[PDB]
């Protein structure tokens, strides 16, 4: 393993995601212009991890063990050590709101790593590296690669073997955004995939196809086509049973012809769009305790070189 | 939740441990005079985590994220909430050599949490709150009550939650000492070597042993030898870790009640006098750290600024 110097540093910043987007459940991605900030540095001695970003009086964010232990997996891949590491991390992107937070934390540290090797690194490998962690692979990839993405794992069966985790990019037209509905509620809790059932019909099983095919049509090319695109038989319906809510935003905003969907697995609600929301509907919410935030699709994540080379 | 004040501070100091003591798999747990100290004070903003204590040049150490989950856990059973963190680790405790690093670490925050609450928490809620992360009470009740301890992860209540986790203080005799044979090995799932059955009759051997370890450790330091005597799970680790195994062995074929601490790969003598230099410097020349330890009283907490 090659020792990287002392001094060296980086500056990561990773945006949040949304997955599923109506039928492309464990599949679909879109990057979300609300970041994550992740400095690292190389120290003579020692780790230290400092986390910023929650409001006033609030309790510290989460995550900072998760970009540690990325940027220790990074490393190892680049075979690079360090004699130390100092790590700064001002989170902007809400965590536990189906934003892509976690998915983004791992791939802000394995980023960090693989710029302080000097880039050995490629796209693929840092896509398989961050998905492996706690945040879905749909996210991460999402993270790495900027705008909307589709992933997919290989379950290698010989034996073991970590799965595969690889993705691609999608072209989106420029024009469409993406608004986030926000609760408050840090649920759901991990009894979203408790309600998915066992088995489908054939007839649902059929219809998400052609919708995730309609949906990735409607994103490169047929902004028109995103309310179509967005409908789903695979996970919301049954994760609208935990988020009553939430599924009465999506409805209605959807019974106004808004491509709305569940974010993830919620309770965030997301609309896509190529003209603004109507401040009506965006004050309503708001008034119902709902955070708005009115997104751009974003880029790939994005490392800066801070110590100069010589 | 009520809210503790900005500039509180706590100073804990943590020993390691050793656990096992040979026939007293998962029960038997050890306190000894190597240290962590965890700082950690209340600020208004943010949570700061550092960790030092790893020679010049070498990769940092593990444990920031075990204190920390340790000190939220902690902070929620005394009902007590913070705006920010700054903790800050000097670890002495070799990592990953079965002298109870991780376990430390947990006590550590735990009992961090406890005092920066102003004591809410009795040692029996600690021992609980810090054998939950490990699963290993043996070392983390040793590091919360020190001295030996005796102690029953099960209680496995009921069907299914969170295990109760329980300990009991023995008296150890004053001059019995530790001196611990670090390889300076262990890779993790250790467990391999562990079978999923065993025979009556070795069953049989470890409950008495156990109990002539026990004694031994009380009142007659001349039955550690026969004390520290295993067929639950040194014979089966004696597989994946050589070089330990044989220079168990060959300290038991003398006059040393050697067994293997914790799953290894430290090797480690309880004994009333000084090991000989004559056998201490021909493991130094072999790759072996050897350290001379006494046992260790229970975690400290100085509330260093009210
Ligand atoms: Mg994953």
């Amino acid at each position: 393993a090659i020792e990287l110097n002392v001094g060296r540093k980086v500056t990561v910043t990773v945006p949040g995601s949304s997955a599923n987007l109506g039928p492309g459940f464990d599949t679909l991605g879109l990057a979300l212009s609300v970041y994550d900030t992740v400095e690292v540095e190389i120290i003579p001695s020692g780790l230290e991890v400092e986390v910023f970003g929650e409001g006033q009086g609030e309790v510290p964010l989460d995550g900072s063990h998760l970009v540690v232990k990325a940027i220790r997996a990074g490393l190892k891949a680049a075979d690079a050590e360090v004699p130390g590491l100092r790590v700064v991390c001002h989170n902007n992107i809400p965590q536990s709101r189906g934003l892509g937070s976690s998915a983004a934390a791992a791939v802000a540290g394995v980023a960090a790593a693989n710029g302080l090797a000097d880039f050995p690194l490629t796209q693929e490998q840092i896509v398989q590296l961050s998905s492996a962690f706690e945040g879905h692979p749909d996210n991460a990839a999402a993270s790495v690669l900027g705008g909307a993405v589709v992933s997919w794992t290989n379950l290698s069966i010989d034996g073991k073997s970590q799965p595969q985790y690889a993705a691609v990019p999608l072209e989106v037209q420029d024009n469409i955004r993406a608004t986030a509905l926000v609760p408050n509620f840090h649920a759901s809790t991990e009894a979203v995939r408790r309600v998915l059932p066992t088995e489908v019909t054939h007839i649902d099983a059929r219809f998400n196809v052609s919708r995730v095919a309609v949906m990735i049509v409607a994103l490169q090319q047929r902004p028109d086509l995103l309310w179509e695109g967005t409908r789903d038989r695979l996970h919301q319906p049954y994760r609208a049973e935990v988020l009553p809510i939430t599924s009465e935003w999506v409805n209605r905003l959807r019974n106004r012809g808004y491509a709305a969907y569940l974010s993830g697995a919620g309770p965030t609600a997301m609309v896509l769009s190529t003209e603004p929301i109507p401040d009506k509907v965006l004050e309503d919410a708001r008034e119902s305790g709902i955070k708005v935030l009115e997104l751009e699709v974003a880029g790939p994540v994005k490392v800066e070189v801070n110590q100069p080379h010589h």
